[PDB]
C-alpha cells in the first residue's frame, strides 16, 4: 500500500491522475477494485485493462466463479484473486445508466468498499457506464468510510473533479 502523489480530499478519500493498472503494479495494494459487469466479462475499458495485465488469468478465474455461483446483481460484488496486481480483486458492479440501470444503485456499489480497510479503485459508473463523474465522486465521499485511493486516468477529468470538490 505504497501510494504516492495522491491528493487527500477527505480523511479517507485520496485521488490521483493515473492509470489504475500502473498504480497496481507500483503499489502492490491489498485490494484493487474492478469496474465489473454482472457476468464478469472483462471485454474492454477498466475491466479489460486489468484482465490484460494478468495475461487473461482474471477472466478464466471469473468464468469459473460464474459457473458455480451465478451472476452478480447490479450494486453487488465478489472477492477474487488479485493475481499479479494485488492480494485481492474486489469486482464491483456499478449501474450502467446508458443501459437504463438505476443511478441509486451507485450507493450500494460504493458500500461494498467498506468491507476492506484500504483499496485502490476507479471512479464507479464513469466513462461508458454513463454516470455523471462529479456525482460519482460525491457518492464515494458520502458512502465510503474505509481508506480509498481513486485513480482517474484523464488529467482533464481529474482537474474538473478536484475543482468541483474544493468549491
Ligand atoms: C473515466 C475514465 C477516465 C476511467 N478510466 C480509467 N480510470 C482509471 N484507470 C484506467 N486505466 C485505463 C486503461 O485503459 N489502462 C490501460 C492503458 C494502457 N495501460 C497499460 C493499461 C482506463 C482507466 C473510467 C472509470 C470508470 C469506468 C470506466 C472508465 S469504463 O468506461 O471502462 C466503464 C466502467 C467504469
Amino acid at each position: 500500500n505504497s501510494f504516492s502523489g495522491y491528493l487527500k480530499l477527505t480523511d479517507n478519500v485520496y485521488i490521483k491522475n493515473a492509470d489504475i493498472v500502473e498504480e497496481a503494479k507500483k503499489v502492490k495494494p491489498t485490494v484493487v477494485v474492478n469496474a465489473a459487469n454482472v457476468y464478469l466479462k472483462h471485454g474492454g475499458g477498466v475491466a479489460g485493462a486489468l484482465n490484460k495485465a494478468t495475461n487473461n488469468a482474471m477472466q478464466v478465474e471469473s468464468d469459473d466463479y460464474i459457473a458455480t455461483n451465478g451472476p452478480l446483481k447490479v450494486g453487488g460484488s465478489c472477492v477474487l484473486s488479485g493475481h499479479n496486481l494485488a492480494k485481492h480483486c474486489l469486482h464491483v458492479v456499478g449501474p450502467n445508466v446508458n443501459k437504463g440501470e438505476d443511478i441509486q444503485l451507485l450507493k450500494s456499489a460504493y458500500e461494498n468498499f467498506n468491507q476492506h480497510e484500504v483499496l485502490l479503485a476507479p471512479l464507479l459508473s464513469a466513462g461508458i457506464f454513463g454516470a455523471d463523474p462529479i456525482h460519482s465522486l460525491r457518492v464515494c465521499v458520502d458512502t465510503v468510510r474505509t481508506n480509498v485511493y481513486l485513480a482517474v486516468f484523464d488529467k482533464n477529468l481529474y482537474d474538473k473533479l478536484v475543482s468541483s470538490f474544493l468549491e
